[PDB]
């Protein structure tokens, strides 16, 4: 019997672990989608709860030995509920998805047929590639193949959802489910304006809240709760949990549907098998966590170090899309600074500050993103305030200029071209990059990281 | 700052996965699908690679600080096409799916259309619900939702699957897709047989090797990869990796179709979000060892355990479906013994002996299946033998003569009723199940067991 | 054997025959979808033409003798391109289609998937339910069955189609096909722009001109042939031809598709058997006509008493909707009159005029249609003129005063109890709607009635 | 204005039909789809019944209005279901359809959703087309392209309905509804073990009389009514009326489902407009004579006189498919002959025999026919008898050995060859061809043809 630990059982995993570890600590993690995760989350998720099979529901399970399994899910189950201030008898919670895209599949499995209709935010627009998206040439997201999506849109002039024209085009377009929420929004919603269209025209009403989750379980943001029929979320981002999702359901009839029973069913038997319950370990520690003081005070944290982050980037003239923000997250249009998101991007990257290029409203060409956008979650979980917010402001619009500074240098006018020229040895900017990585790691290693 | 340990955290979550941990340890599991996984595997699982956004693929994803996430796919890549001895010019492999049901869906939408057609084993002949499954009723799987399922079937009086009548059947429906592969089915497949059925009216084939992969790596069961377009494999069970999954397929084109290109994108941006890259680790690491002399040595035990089993329960009288196994399962046909799985399986439960039950073919009601599926894979890897699988044999032979007993006395007809009786503190047997409990565990803790 | 003439054959359908000639002969006729056919379509409508299977096409069909069948059918094909002034190097035609609804739906077969996006007008804004048409709970088109439709509306301030609304719903919508074309629409239709928002979102663009097809053909509408891809039409309506359906479609390849081969393969075999040649040759008897100089004169004298009815009504107080008609029909909103158009039909139907109630834009309910839709071109065929149409209006006005006396009579706010209480044998108003009658007939009998 | 006949205003038109007046009188039309209907369903159909406005779209059920009462349908209706020997209490029937075709996609549409499964006799063993039928390459027919069709084959040693294989192919494959009925099978339909089969999986039952219909009201034929929920035909056919349908429907529930009001809103409005008035005359006429005693002898002697030819084929040492006939047809396998159906079929069109190739099971290719249908209702119209009958077998085999001939003069394989060589004009076999069509002539023009 060998049972080796991973350094000596394989010793490329387990460097290459560690280069991502020691990558994390010196980083400036701002990909809004990101956190850092706690060790006892870690822990629950690298136990013994992966080697079990519990297809099916608490007391309710195909095979033996899930006693304790059984404990773990009504736990689990429990808390979700708690860290979002629900009444068992009024809402229901399946803990089972294994990610925020089939979370919102099973739910759509649940209450729709094939083929029924969708509203959800355009993806140019901030939406999320599950609500739906087709091009001019294919169905790119599961969701537009197997439904008909249609999208509602900002108002390109202000980056805030036109919910006029949504009231219009909903009754056109006679949606059976509107989904609310966002990947790249930076305003609250407003949910009792959703409950009117959606009631306009028969629809559910849904809130997939990924992004925004940890902020409305500690009441820094409107609860879409008081509103929708269900609600959707990831478990990492902004409840800092495991890999995995939730669905959360009315157990009132809606539209003369039991809720709880099409969505439990949806998950199992219906498009999922086994509950990865080293997942739903790890979920039931965050959702403890999910209670306490300190959870709220980071959260509130979240939205403040956010906007002194937001603040100085105005300072230096960016443009922020809808003008600013209300959450955990910005986004910058590029644009008006002469440069777009993926070429900062990279340079960024090549300085240890890490986020993602995001399409912006008004964008011409899709395969050229805008903006960049920011979030604050993963560096305020490592105990950042607002004054080390404004140091990353000035710290980007450092890189903005190298990047800019890059653009005009390179002869290409493609993105491609940008790449090639930034990566090559030659680069003539690679000082002006180490010196800005030095301050980068200089402010990222004074401050401790959660895990194990 | 606070970053406790799980169990400074959560004492209640701690205390439950040490429950869980103690009962595995004392437990005789028989679960086929399950298996206990090794602590390097677990130590990469619980990691930092939980933090990472990673949308796309390695060299082309949506997010920066990815240098080492794509070092670690390219090597799991690299790992699971070395495992199963495939030329990366002619098979490529995705590593992304999140289980073996996402992996199956995810090959669906690549290549067919919503209400294409496919057949799979059916359900109550040992298929799985993501092969395709609908009642009278309604459609029950995910599958026969968005896609036009029908079953083929085994010889009712033989157990095995009825080549002649699927080739009949095939020419009828005209499947755009066929799948090879089964949870409960305790025989090689005829893949040669398949490509020939597929090649008759123009179909994809399949093979879903979830419960063989290992025996498949390690060349003790036939090489899918000879005959068929696609193979999909949870990484759990057989490979005794962490919960996952993955989509291996042809890199010519078949039947006009670029089958990586058609794959890659419906994992990505179709189906799913971002890589679980902790998970992706773990694969790793079990892809490593399932090409070591020692892992092909277990899997070779697991068929010889399985011989030990099944024929100590023909000594016993039992009847095995299709006489026998070729592999790391036996089912059990109970009803000549008088009795049915779900009966057996909650005594022999009690008795800290887990497998689970499993219609047989010719059961008449599908809700009281007249079997059950016995796997020797955990107790292998635990290090048990023949001898030892011999005495596993004899005591579920005395835990079926409990079930027997208990359903002789039990007034009540219906399995419900017959949970009550077992379960009520006054149960007359006890002490019959208790003495069975106590050899069973002296049996189990004598050998050690993998993990954290 | 023998074969006795109908009146020895069948007393009952001959009477019944002979009744419907006195109602013809004694009524006006002011459905704006009916016309009277000429006695030598009748002619070859009820000729041997009748007995001939010939499924296929001309030279290329499944049954041996048809020789004559195939000369007729291309005959009938060189006269439909020669009625509508077209280039047969750049457009067929296939006139096999059985009606009008039908052709649709070949079209639709033949250049979309099922599911596929439609446009077309609304029905309860003038539309044809064969472009699709949905209620809060049922499709009730075939066409809404199929494929996905999505009305647009009028602007209802104007009555004229909302071009602008259009642009920006079919910008997210992104249909497949748009229709043009209306049942109840008095204006002409600016095909530049529909062009223009067809080519926005890459659509296919389809006219069905089944209501104006002799205003085209006479050059007093707009020719939809300058901009649209496919043509539909009935056959009986405004060409005075049998009761059928023509498709046109253009010979070059549009958004890469063969529209000859796809629309001919799916109105055969796709969705019909063997064409109705008698049919074929009344159509074919039709379109010689619709290519003189007289049917150009008639079609002018339609619209010429169209405008002179339109003028009285106003006179007379009426609201039109779009405040006129262009074409061979009005729209009555009879709103502002205090009443409906149910009542008004009904009422009016009691005195030998028939014309339809109609909804409305901006009627609450398709329960109560808010007007009645007037048309020339059946009484303009047995030779009424502009001063015969303002007699009619003012008829029409005098049975409109008379529907209000009766409303005032019933308890009732029922359409039901109205009905009931207008065709109760002693009806106080029997001897207004008795005179009004012997005006109706009077007007009517001074003119002959086309046919055999 | 004008009201010339049909020689004075078309004398083209007028031409083609006394051309194809005299191709009907001089020709023996064996196609087993084609008859000669009445001067009296003539006058009908070409009367001002094409005029007459009964119903318009959108129709009463868009407004809320009552059900639609008109003399001439109602009348129809009674005479359907009398000649049907009907309780109008348990059967309904509606009369609107425009042909066959629609008339069965109206019932898929009115009791199936879009995808779901249909089996139909399968085309190439006497199906046909609108039960479904897809090749390798397309969906051919409308109702596989809405519908998820598949077909049930016959036994081909015996040339029957297998039965057997049905049973064990529904079972797997679970059809919403099964369809009996055919175009080229000359046996009866055992409807007991349809409907058995049809009770197996909850199947509705449908059976398409098109072909037989008159031997069903004239009892020659067993009653699908004794069996089936819902019944289709065409109307010019066996019932010798004129192009139309009719479907015929339980008026008690059937799986829950109201027949009646699902069935009339498919045809209307669901798929077609307004009722062809003309038409529905013509098939009263046609139903009044269904209920006569001489109508009765006609359908006895119409299979008489298929026994009488089938019978001297076989003198002629020709192989019939089923080894004969039950009905009003003969299926000739020509393989034993040496010559396929399209050769044949030519040569014996040159000679004023028309008639059909026909696939006969077991032919290797849809594209060389192996057979040919021959049907004896549209002669026994006329007045043949046995005698006469006897004569056309041994002058249909006089035209084999013709065709024979041709084919070995004929350079290579390909059809289009052989269609060269006999059409040119001075193909050496001229004399043979003209030698036979003057006998084939002499026969038919002793008898009378009806019709106006």
């Amino acid at each position: 019997f060998l049972d080796y630990g991973l350094s000596e059982a394989d010793p490329d995993v387990h460097a290459i672990i560690n280069k991502e570890k020691d990558r994390q600590f010196r980083s400036l993690e701002l990909i809004a989608s990101e956190n850092f995760t706690s060790k006892a989350v870690m822990e629950a998720v690298g136990s013994c709860l992966t080697n079990k099979y519990s297809e099916g529901l608490p007391g309710k399970r195909y095979y033996g030995g899930n006693e304790h399994i059984d404990e773990l899910e009504i736990l689990c189950q429990q808390r979700a509920l708690a860290a979002f201030h629900l009444d068992g008898d009024k809402w229901g919670v399946n803990v089972q998805p294994l990610s925020g895209s089939p979370a919102n599949f099973a739910v759509y499995t649940a209450i729709l047929k094939p083929h029924d209709r969708i509203m959800g935010l355009d993806l140019p627009h901030g939406g999320h590639l599950s609500h739906g998206f087709m091009t001019a040439k294919r169905r790119v997201s599961g969701t537009s193949i197997y439904f008909e999506s249609m999208p509602y849109r900002l108002d390109e002039s202000t980056g805030v959802i036109d919910y006029d024209m949504l009231e219009k085009t909903a009754a056109l377009f006679r949606p059976k489910l509107i989904i609310a929420g966002a990947s790249a929004y930076p305003r609250d919603i407003d949910y009792a304006r959703f409950r009117k269209i959606a009631d306009s025209v028969g629809a559910f009403l849904m809130m997939d809240m990924a992004h925004v989750s940890g902020l409305i379980a500690a009441s820094v943001l409107a609860d879409p709760f008081e509103f929708v029929d269900i609600v959707t979320t990831t478990t990492h981002k902004s409840l800092r949990g495991p890999r995995g999702g939730m669905i959360f359901f009315k157990k009132d009839a809606v539209h003369g549907v039991d809720l709880e029973s099409a969505i439990n069913n949806a998950v199992f038997p219906g498009l999922q098998g086994g509950p990865h319950n080293h997942t739903i370990g790890g979920l039931a520690v965050c959702l403890k966590y999910a209670q306490s003081p300190d959870f709220k005070n980071y959260q509130n944290q979240v939205v403040a170090n956010c906007r002194a982050l937001a603040n100085r980037l105005v300072e230096h003239e960016y443009k922020l899309v809808s003008g600013g923000s209300d959450n955990h997250l910005v986004l910058v249009d590029l644009r008006p600074s002469g440069i777009d998101g993926a070429r900062v991007e990279k340079i960024l990257d090549m300085a240890s500050i890490t986020l993602n290029k995001n399409s912006v409203p008004g964008d011409k060409s899709a395969l050229v993103p805008g903006g960049i956008r920011i979030g604050s979650p993963a560096m305020t979980t490592r105990g950042l305030g607002e004054k080390e917010f404004e140091l990353i402001a000035d710290l980007i619009h450092e890189g903005v200029r190298i990047s800019l500074e890059a653009k005009s240098l390179v002869s290409g006018t493609k993105v491609q071209d940008f790449l090639n020229f930034v990566l090559a040895p030659e680069f003539p900017l690679g000082d002006k990059v180490s010196n800005l990585r030095r301050k980068v790691e200089a402010l990222a290693t004074q401050y401790p990281i959660p895990g194990v």
